[PDB]
C-alpha cells in the first residue's frame, strides 16, 4: 500500500523468502528475532509467520503420490 515495514502479512520477495529460507534452516526457528535483521523492514512477527504461512514443512504438501485410493 504505502511506504513503511509493519503491516497485514507484509509483502515478500523471492530474495527475502531466499534468505530466510535458509537462515530460519541455519540458525532455526529460533532465531526468528535475528534472521528479522538480514531483511529489511522485517521483524521476528514477519518473519515467524511469512515461514508457518507459506514456507513450513508441518504444511499439507503432497509426498510424490496424488490419486491415492482411501
Amino acid at each position: 500500500g504505502s511506504s513503511g515495514s509493519s503491516g497485514k502479512g507484509g509483502v515478500w520477495r523471492n530474495t527475502e523468502d531466499e534468505i530466510l529460507k535458509a537462515a530460519v534452516m541455519k540458525y532455526g526457528k529460533n532465531q526468528w528475532s535475528r534472521i528479522a535483521s538480514l531483511l529489511h523492514r522485517k521483524s521476528a512477527k514477519q518473519c515467524k509467520a511469512r515461514w508457518y504461512e507459506w514456507l513450513d514443512p508441518s504444511i499439507k504438501k503432497t509426498e510424490w503420490s496424488g490419486p491415492s485410493s482411501g
